[PDB]
């Protein structure tokens, strides 16, 4: 049992629901928050934007120090931080960006990252201004994630049309 209210059972182990991530993650203080990173950890706009907001800019002052020490992560890849205010950790997972011309099949590299962790709250990686299909997003982590996966769908009208199409 875990403090997740709200979300719809779409298998036996990934459940969704319209919310925003940030909203979310501050009620529920979950073990570990996905963002929707970029490879060097420039938390400008979409979910990133909006998680960084909520941390009073720690979180970009924290990926600085991460990306002057490691370098930028790869497309498809992640690493752990602070999760601040909104999360024990924050777990920065690298989608594909389609509006930078970036391979779709590392979507599901991707996903993998969410398997090193047993409990997660998470966006649709690659969706939004990343530019991918929001209901390819949602296939490939049915199919790819193992653990206990909760997805916020910010968008209301995005939310039931997932929920709809949903095989
Ligand atoms: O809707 C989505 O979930 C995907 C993307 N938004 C985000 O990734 C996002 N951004 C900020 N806070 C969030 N909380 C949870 N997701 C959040 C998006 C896609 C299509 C349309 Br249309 C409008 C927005």
């Amino acid at each position: 049992v875990n403090s997740f209210s709200g979300y719809l059972k779409l298998t036996d182990n990934v459940y969704i629901k319209n919310a925003d991530i940030v909203e979310e993650a501050k009620k529920v203080k979950p073990t570990v928050v996905v963002n929707a990173a970029n490879v060097y950890l420039k938390h400008g706009g979409g979910v990133a934007g909006a998680l960084n907001k909520a941390t009073n800019n720690a979180m970009q002052v924290e990926s600085d120090d991460y990306i002057a020490t490691n370098g930028p992560l790869k497309v498809g890849g992640s690493c752990v931080l602070s999760g601040h205010n909104l999360a024990k950790h924050c777990l920065h997972v690298v989608g594909p960006n389609v509006n930078k011309g970036e391979d779709i099949q590392l979507l599901k590299s991707a996903y993998e990252n969410f398997n090193q962790h047993e409990v997660l709250l998470a966006p649709l990686l690659s969706a939004g201004i990343f530019g991918a299909d929001p209901i390819h997003s949602l296939r490939v982590c049915v199919d790819t994630v193992r653990t206990n996966v909760y997805l916020a769908v910010f968008d209301k009208n995005l939310y039931d049309k997932l929920v709809s199409s949903f095989l």
